[PDB]
C-alpha cells in the first residue's frame, strides 16, 4: 500500500529545492526547480521541470525522468531515478542526472554533458 | 534562415525511430519512440516521450531532454542533447541517455543506472 | 603544509573498502579493492587496482583514476574523481566510476555500461 | 582462436590517436594518447596511460579499463569498454570515458565529471 509518491516539495544533497505537483493517470506532472548560485541563501532562480513516471505494473516506487528547462542558462538537464520508502525512512528520490551544455560547433558535442547524482528528501 | 527543428521523424545508430510533434511556445513537446527485439526484424514497441527544449536566446540549434516512459517494462529513459545543422549540412541530434531499471531494495540502487549515446538524423 | 593523498586505507557509501600503496613520482599507484555480497557480511572478494593521479602543477588536491580488474567476474569498472580536504578537514575522495560488462554480440553494446559515484573516507 | 588484441595503433571517431603496447600476463599495459587540441593537422600532445584488461576466462572480446593521465592539464580521463571481432570486419573498441576535471573548491565537485563515447579502429 505504501506508495512513494512524487508530488511535494524535496530538497536535495546540494541544497537545491524542488516542488512537483499532483500525477495524472498517465504519469505526466511538472514541477519547479529551485537552485543554488552563490553562497546559498541570496540569488535562487526558479525553472520548470516536466517528466513522467512509469506506470507499468503500478509499483509502490516506480521509476521516473524529468527535463529541467534552465531558465537562466542555455543548458538543459534531464533526472531520472526512483522513488524509495526505506525502512521508516522518510521518502527519498535517488537520482542520476545528465546536464548538456550548448555548444556552437558540433565539433565540440564531445565535452557537452555532465554526468552525476542527486539524492532528494522531503523539505521541512 | 534555417535552424535545427526537433518537430519530424528520425532515426538512429540502433534502428529506433522516434516522431516528435510540434513544440509549443514553452517549448514543450510530445512524441513517440520504437524500438524492436529480437534480430531487429519484426515486433516493434511503442512508447511516448515527453520533453522540453531550451528557448533561452532562441538558438538555431537549442539543446533540449525529453523522457521515455517505457510501455513494455518498469524502465525510464531519459534524452539529452542538441539539434546540430551537421558539416554536410543535415540536421543531426546528438544525444546521451540514461537508462534508469526499476530495483526492489535500496541496496540495489547503485546498479540501476546505464548510460550510452543515440545519434539521431531525419527519416526520408 | 599537509595535502589530499591517495595512499591509505579507505571506505565508502555502500561498505567497499580499498587500499592503495606508495604513489611513484609518474604518479602511479597500484592497491586493492574489496567488496562483498549477500546481506554484506561474510563472503568478501579481493581485486587488484592500477591507476595514476595526475601530478601537473602538483596540485594539494589531485584527480587521478584508476581500473579494477574484477576478479570473480568477466567486468572491469574505472574510477575517476579528486581528493579533497572537505570543509571539516578530514581527506574525501570523491569518485565517479563506469562498470563495463562483458556482452557477446556487438549489438548489445548499447547496454553494456553502467554508470555511479562513490565517496571514500579513510579507515580509523 | 579469434582474439581481439589492445596491442597496436589505434584511432578514434574524433582523430585522436592512441598506441597500447604488450599486455602481460596479469593483463596490464601501457600506451600513449595523441589527441586534437585544433583544426587537427598543426598542435598535438602525448599523454601517457596505463591500465588492464579483464583475463577471467581467457575471453576472446575482454572488456578493459585505462586511465589516461593528460600532461597538459590537470584533468584525468578515463576509459573503459570491450575490443570487438566483428564480421570481417576489423577489430574495434567500443569505449566509454569519464573526463574529471580539477575543481577548487569541494562545492564545485557536482560539474566535475563528464562523460562521452569513443569508437576505436587500427590505425592505418
Ligand atoms: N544539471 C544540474 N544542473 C545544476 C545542478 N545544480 C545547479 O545549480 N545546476 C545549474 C548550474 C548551471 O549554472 C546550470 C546550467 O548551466 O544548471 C544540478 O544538480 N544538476
Ligand atoms: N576525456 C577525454 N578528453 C579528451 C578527449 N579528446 C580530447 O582532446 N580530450 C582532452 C580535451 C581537454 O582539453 C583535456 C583535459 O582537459 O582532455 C576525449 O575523447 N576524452
Ligand atoms: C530551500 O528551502 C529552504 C526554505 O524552506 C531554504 O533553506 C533554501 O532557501 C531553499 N533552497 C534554495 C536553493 O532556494
Ligand atoms: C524505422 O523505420 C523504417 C522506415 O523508414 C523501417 O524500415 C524500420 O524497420 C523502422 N524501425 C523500427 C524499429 O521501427
Ligand atoms: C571494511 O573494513 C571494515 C574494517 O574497518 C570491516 O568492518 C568491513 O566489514 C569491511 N568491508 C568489507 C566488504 O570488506
Ligand atoms: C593520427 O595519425 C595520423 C598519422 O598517421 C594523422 O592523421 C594524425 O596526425 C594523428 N592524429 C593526431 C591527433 O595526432
Amino acid at each position: 500500500a505504501r506508495k512513494c509518491s512524487l508530488t511535494g516539495k524535496w530538497t536535495n544533497d546540494l541544497g537545491s529545492n524542488m516542488t512537483i505537483g499532483a500525477v495524472n493517470s498517465r504519469g505526466e506532472f511538472t514541477g519547479t526547480y529551485t537552485t543554488a548560485v552563490t553562497a546559498t541563501s541570496n540569488e535562487i532562480k526558479e525553472s520548470p521541470l516536466h517528466g513522467t513516471e512509469n506506470t507499468i505494473n503500478k509499483r509502490t516506487q516506480p521509476t521516473f525522468g524529468f527535463t529541467v528547462n534552465w531558465k537562466f542558462s542555455e543548458s538543459t538537464t534531464v533526472f531520472t531515478g526512483q522513488c524509495f520508502i526505506d525502512r521508516n525512512g522518510k521518502e527519498v528520490l535517488k537520482t542520476m542526472w545528465l546536464l548538456r551544455s550548448s555548444v556552437n560547433d558540433i565539433g565540440d558535442d564531445w565535452k557537452a554533458t555532465r554526468v552525476g547524482i542527486n539524492i532528494f528528501t522531503r523539505l521541512r
